[PDB]
């Protein structure tokens, strides 16, 4: 009677440097937050947690509109360690907790945290994308299936967390976009979803290849002022791409194996299989975030 | 009368973020235009114009791009200040100028008292004697309005007001360093021709007794240019001292006005370190911290 094949789910959330009006921005992690959920005992473990500020190297001074959005003050990032150091602490934390790779999974509220943010930051820091970041549970996508299954209803909230909270009629915990408060909301929503009979398992995988990247991107000249169109650019720039999987077709043994090429994930990923050369040739209108990360 | 054979009109643009004044401004454009004094000749063909790549804030905020007009690509293909600065140094020698016989000219005290001084802390370059005496064109202008009589001016910036007064057309666009530079040379020209005393009127000094007493702290300073000025004044080792029109003398290069020492001696340490400002690590001063002032 556990649909969820993992013993422990790790609710994950990143906050990043940003500049609202500009999507051609090299987001760097400024907050790394995780809270554990005990699957067999159905318990949110608020005492098993990871919560560190991260110091950027590219944009060391937080945009004012970034501190208003995230609530993070400049002092907390000036005393923080850089990402390579905070990432290694995280690695160390997993170890002390005795988590067997492939028997835990990360839970996020959208594709953004792992497909975009982890990938890009990891490129900046020259760290290989780990297997446990290459499969995950997009809780928003399970949520949308749960709506279809139980009955859609009118939602006024604008964020994924907000909507889920509204639909299950849960009270918002803390403030929006404070990473740890985001984690506790997600954990709570997740717990509610499970008690309502949802099957919570990995639904998104990161993959070297997609056939819709075979067709070149039809370029929007004004992509820098739109989150959606910038997403499309990120999709072509980043080596890995999101492939979905149905709940019944997922297997724990897929861990560490690329869904597309079937190679091990210590091999797959090391070079871009679909480099978007068509976007890298107009030297007059360059993509800043691709340049600064060394994609060209 | 004006004791310099050649005047160098210097302007900087920096990284910024309009609504945050606790910001580590970095040079992104460095422009200079020569002015021949004996020939009264603005020399547009003797110039320095370079973009500079930041290291703290590599991505220009949108509002910085809007304000300065500089696009991200021009900064991504540029060298860092240390390289651009050695280029500037190399360019100087090209001009064959006699030591202490040229002076810099700015529209305000910002370019050299704040921007150069701070950038040069970041880059670990010693503040040069020729940046510790300069001509603040606006102060002279202020004085020219007493002599020649006032006007009600609706213009908004130092360069704007001066152009309005001397009834001069705006050259190029505001906040392009070179465009700023040309307007300043042009204004400088009319001023001299209308009878202005043009000389070094501002000196950079190790010490001033108005930093003896701690600053009256304003919790909301980060949203005000004026109030952030006050804290910049305490953080930076060198402070602006004023010298009257007739009083400057060529051989003041480069001895510090306060302590009378050579400007290789005076200059190394901060003689008035504002310890009282560096005590509340629940409200720290970001620009002082990234620069290593504490
Ligand atoms: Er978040
Ligand atoms: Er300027
Ligand atoms: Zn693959
Ligand atoms: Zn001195």
């Amino acid at each position: 009677y556990q649909h969820c094949p993992f013993d422990t789910l790790l609710i994950l959330d990143f906050e990043t440097t940003s500049d609202a009006a500009n999507q051609d921005y090299p987001c760097e992690v400024i907050q790394f937050a995780i809270v554990a959920y005990d699957v067999p005992n159905d318990k949110i473990r608020e005492d098993i947690s990871f919560n560190k500020y991260v110091k950027p190297v590219l944009n060391r001074t937080l945009t004012k509109n970034c501190v208003d959005f995230t609530g993070i003050p400049q002092r907390s990032i000036d005393t923080a360690d850089t990402f390579d150091v905070v990432y290694e602490q995280f690695q160390q934390w997993l170890i002390t907790l005795g988590l067997e790779e492939g028997k835990f999974a990360f839970v996020c509220d959208s594709r953004q945290d792992l497909w975009r943010i982890a990938q890009y930051q990891m490129k900046l820091s020259n760290i290989q994308m780990p297997a446990f970041f290459r499969q995950y549970i997009n809780l928003y996508k399970i949520f949308t299936n749960e709506m279809d299954r139980m009955g859609p209803k009118e939602l006024s909230a604008t964020t994924n967390i907000g909507k889920m909270n509204e639909y299950y009629d849960l009270p918002t915990i803390g403030r929006a976009h404070d990473a740890m408060d985001d984690c506790l909301n997600i954990a709570t929503i997740l717990q509610r979803m499970i008690n309502m009979g949802a099957k919570v398992t990995v639904n998104e995988l990161l993959t070297c290849c997609a056939s819709w990247r075979r067709q070149p991107l039809v370029y929007n000249k004004e992509w820098r002022s739109s989150f959606m169109d910038a997403g499309k650019i990120f999709e072509r720039v980043l080596p890995l791409v999101v492939t979905t999987i149905r709940a019944g077709d997922f297997r724990l043994e897929m861990y560490g194996v690329c869904r597309y090429c079937r190679k091990g994930m210590d091999v797959c990923g090391t070079s871009h299989q679909q480099t978007p050369h068509d976007l890298y040739k107009n030297e007059e209108d360059p993509i800043h975030f691709a340049k600064i990360a060394g994609y060209y």
